């Protein structure tokens, strides 16, 4: 099916569906004037009839469209017609880390380093733009044909705010509540670091350190920041976790500290991961 941008003339061809993405039905979409394929979110205006949800996509678009980095999903273009909003994004043929971890249960340490370095690279870029991601999770780490990771889905993302004027209410329903957010202190860069600690734990163990139901009954455990540290973890992995999930956000490492931790520096990390790793545990 041909889709024409009524503002420009520009023609696109819609391919196969890629699945549901919240407000969006997602599809392959080819720009006919370079012949490049994008992963597109197609959102009917009906799904955004309320002013707040209209503001929600507008914000996502506004923030995403200015980002350009190798480990951030590349925003291509957006337009609207009478029926839909179209957001064309970098096509990532190997799905997400959520799909990979579902298949693998647990990843090897060199793989954890491989993926984490790339997450840190993209997050660094974001934090220097003073943009907070606010929903870092495995499902938002998109993987391309060449096994390269891109951080995406900027649907809870916001610009950084000083504590004195900051939003103190929970924004959306993220995968990993910090202590500070649960203490009504709002979400800072350190809250993304939380969230990375939770990610690393999950990559190595296959389950999160705290419940992810976001039920009020879970709040005390998180805000204590007391959890099980399984013995199966190697010492450096344990130590790095342990710092990222510091109770006081001020005690958590910087992004530069994180990639220079013994967990990264004292182990093998290979330059390129094979696609078999979506599948099968790699060779020693
Ligand atoms: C468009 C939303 C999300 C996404 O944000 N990107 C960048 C993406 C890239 N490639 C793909 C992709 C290429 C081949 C299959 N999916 N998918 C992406 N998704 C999916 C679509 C359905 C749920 C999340």
């Amino acid at each position: 099916r041909i889709i024409v941008d009524p503002t420009t003339g520009k023609r696109y061809s819609r391919g196969k569906t890629l699945g549901k993405g919240g407000f969006a039905k997602c599809y392959e979409m080819t720009d006919l004037t370079n012949n490049k394929v994008y992963a597109a979110k197609i959102i009917p205006h009906s799904r955004v009839s309320k002013p707040h949800q209209r503001e929600k996509i507008d914000k996502e678009i506004e923030l995403h469209r200015i980002l350009h980095h190798k480990h951030v999903v590349q925003f291509y273009h957006y337009f609207e017609d009478k029926e839909n909003i179209y957001i064309l994004l970098e096509y990532c043929s190997r799905r997400s880390m959520a799909h990979i971890l579902k298949a693998r249960k647990v990843l090897t340490e060199p793989e954890v380093r491989y993926y984490l370095r790339q997450i840190v690279s993209g997050l660094k870029y974001l934090h220097e733009q003073e943009i907070l991601h606010r929903d870092l999770k495995l499902g938002n780490f998109f993987i391309n044909e060449s096994m390269e990771l891109k951080v995406g889905d900027f649907g809870l993302a916001a610009r950084l705010e000083p504590l004195e004027h900051r939003r103190r209410t929970i924004c959306g329903t993220p995968n990993y509540l910090s202590p500070e957010v649960l203490n009504k202190q709002g979400h800072g860069a350190e809250s993304d670091i939380w969230a990375l600690g939770c990610v690393m734990y999950t990559m190595l163990l296959g389950r999160p350190p705290f419940e992810t139901t976001n039920l009020k009954e879970t709040y005390r455990s998180i805000r204590e920041a007391r959890y099980t540290m399984p013995s199966s973890l190697l010492a450096p992995a344990k130590h790095l976790i342990a710092s990222m999930l510091s109770k006081n956000p001020e005690d958590r490492p910087s992004l530069d500290d994180i990639i220079r931790h013994d967990f990264f520096t004292q182990g093998f990390t290979p330059d390129r991961l094979s696609s078999s790793c979506c599948h099968t545990v790699p060779d020693f």
